[PDB]
Formats: C-alpha cells, structure tokens, sequence
C-alpha cells in the first residue's frame, strides 16, 4: 500500500467518462530517478462496445471507485530483493482510464459520450510531478506494459519535448515498453471481435482524436497515423532512449491473431505460424539495440512480482535494464543490452513463466 492516489488538480483532464484522472506515487527523497508507469488493458473504439467495457471493466474508464492506495510490484517495488534495477527510485503509477491505447485528445462534450485524453493526462501528470520533485530529476523512465508499452511508444518523445520547453532540459527522458510491440500480421484465422487491431486502432484514431509522434506522423500522413501503433514503424522514428520488452509469443498478439492453444497436438499449418511469428518478432527487433525478448507464450512482465526470473543468454531483465542505465552514461563486459532469443518455440527457454 506504498504508493499514495493523487487525482489530478486539473480536473479538466479525464478518465472515460469525465471523472479526474491521477496517478500513485511513492516519492524516494534520496534519488533523482523517477519511473512513470503506464497501465494497460486493451481500449475501445466505438459507443457499443465502450459502453460495454464501462459495465464491466469502469476502473478502466473512471476513478469514481479507485482506492487511495497500491502496492508497487516488480519494477515499481521499493524492495530491492524484488526490484533489483530501480528500488530506491521515486515510483509513480498512472492508471490506464481513456480506453486510447494513451493516444487521445478529446474532451468529453455534447458530441462525445465518453473523453479520450491519454496523452493529456500523461503531459498533465507530469506538470504536476514537476512541483513534487521532478523538476529535481536526473532520469525520468517512462514504463508501460501492454497498452501502455504501445503508450510508451506513443509518447516518450512527448514528454521530452514538455520538458525541454518547460524548461527542464537536464531531466534525460528515456522508455521502458513493456508487451507493446505488435505486428499487423495476418490471422492464422480470418474471423469487435472479428475487427483486427489495424482496422480497430484506424477507427479508434478517429473516436478517441489520437495522437502519434510528429516524425512517425510526418512519414505516414493523413489517415494512415495507425501505422505508428506498431512498434517496428514507430520505433524507428523517436529520438528517446527506448528498452522494448517483448515476449517473441505474446499472448495478446496470438488472441488477435485467432490462435488459442488448448493441449491437442499442433499441426503443421499452426507450427508453421507460430514460428513464423517468431521468427518475424525477432527480425523487427534486430536492430533495437536495447531489448528483452524470450521465447515465450506469456503476456506482461514488468510488474509482476517474479519478473527477476526470467532470462536470455543467462541475462535478467534487471540485469539488462542495470547494463542498460550503464551504456548511457562502446558495449559493456559481461552486460548486454541485446538479448532476443533465437529458439523458435514457446518454452525453449527454460526460465519462462510457469
Ligand atoms: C496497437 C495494438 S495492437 C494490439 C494491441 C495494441 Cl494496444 C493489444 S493491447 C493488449 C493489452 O493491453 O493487454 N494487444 C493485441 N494487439
Ligand atoms: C488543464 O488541462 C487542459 C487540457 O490539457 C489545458 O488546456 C489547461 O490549460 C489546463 N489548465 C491548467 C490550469 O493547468
């Protein structure tokens, strides 16, 4: 319960359905890292099925019934026997409730049901943060996980930029994606739910008035910014520091992809696919000097509690994030930075998740 709610001051930044947004922070008075987490959980696109997630899923859309307090985990633990990169930072959680992937500039009004201000609240919870002791910041790591890995993506070089004319130009802006980066891959079977993430972040852009970086929107032009949703095109294009993790088998890639495992022996069509997702995941990140990805069917790791357990090439994902910090002070003895696994089937490495 170390992590203490602050609704936002400017109440005109929402959640969904017009409620103030916020953020959980635990402040650490002896350092000047801060790590601003981004939550995920999916989004929605339309009236239908939004009014369907605000019956079932309203945390995700409203802090009406947030509780004053959350427990960090994994990289958001202060414990060092559980966070051994960055326990003694100054730790800030910021609960996904735009439902826009963290893209969205849209208020809600006499138009619009619902407000879609991911990008607003993240500017907001960082001028706020500002007179909370991050101006006195040497590193700001923005983190996500699932959406908000993608959210990462979308706005680490915004909240560079805000710093820079706010005035802040020593505060080193560096992202953490986590579970974020997807392909706009075919469907191993081609059938809300038959809509697949191209066609739904295309319609979303729209309902919710998202946003993309400038350079990446510059490239692909009007009507075509859902293209910057996808890590390998977007990545490219931002001048941040950004670590991607990535399960080579993302579970939620699979889901929109129509693969759903039971226990019956796969055949040669489905081994063929998931390899082939493997093996095209590995490529995107061949050139993304600063990432984790093992082979495994899982989805997330960053906050959970167990996440020093997995490994690639004998490496922890703390280990790397550590090594990491340490290139940015060419490659470092015995800390790497680069660890994609080149096994092609979910569980050849044997530290995945159980
Ligand atoms: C831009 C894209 S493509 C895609 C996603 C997004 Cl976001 C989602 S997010 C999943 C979550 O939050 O758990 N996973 C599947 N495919
Ligand atoms: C509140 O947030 C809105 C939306 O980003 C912004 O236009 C406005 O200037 C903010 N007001 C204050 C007082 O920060």
């Amino acid at each position: 319960e170390d992590l203490r709610l602050h609704l936002l001051l400017n109440t005109s930044v929402t959640c969904n359905d017009g409620s103030p947004a916020g953020y959980y922070l635990k402040e650490s008075r002896g350092s000047r890292r801060w790590l601003l987490f981004l939550e995920g959980g999916w989004y929605c696109f339309n009236r239908e099925n939004c009014d369907s997630r605000y019956d079932t899923m309203r945390r995700l859309m409203s802090s009406r019934d947030w509780p004053r307090t959350r427990t960090g985990t994994g990289i958001l633990s202060s414990q060092p026997e559980e966070n051994p990169y960055w326990w003694n930072a100054n730790m800030v959680f910021i609960p996904y409730c735009s439902s826009d992937v963290w893209s969205g500039a849209s208020s809600k009004s006499e138009k619009n049901e619902y407000a879609f201000m991911g990008a607003l609240i993240i500017q907001e919870v960082v001028r706020e943060l500002l007179g909370r002791g991050l101006s006195g910041a040497k590193v700001l790591l923005l983190a996500g996980s699932s959406a908000g890995g993608t959210g990462v993506l979308l706005n680490v070089d915004r909240v560079a930029e805000q710093l820079e004319k706010l005035g802040y130009p020593a505060i080193q802006v560096r992202g953490l994606a986590d579970s974020g980066w997807f392909l706009d891959n075919k469907q191993y079977r081609h059938t809300t739910i038959t809509c697949a993430p191209t066609e739904a972040i295309r319609r979303g852009i729209r309902y919710w008035n998202g946003v993309v970086p400038e350079r990446c929107r510059r490239q692909f032009q009007e009507g075509e910014e859902w293209n910057c949703f996808f890590g390998y095109k977007v990545y490219p294009t931002l001048r941040s520091p950004v670590f991607v993790v990535q399960w080579l088998f993302d579970e939620a890639q699979l889901t929109v992809d129509n693969v759903h495992l039971t226990g019956q022996p796969v055949q040669e069509g489905l081994r063929l696919y998931i390899q082939n997702l493997g093996r095209e995941l590995r490529h995107t990140l061949k050139d993304v000097p600063a990432s984790f990805a093992p082979a495994c069917l899982s989805h997330e790791i960053i906050i959970r509690s167990h996440w020093t357990d997995v490994q690639v090439k004998g490496t922890s994902l703390p280990r790397a994030l550590h090594c990491w910090d340490r290139s940015l002070h060419t490659p470092l003895k015995g800390c790497p930075v680069h660890l994609v696994d080149s096994c092609p089937w979910p569980h050849c490495n044997p530290s995945c998740p159980t």
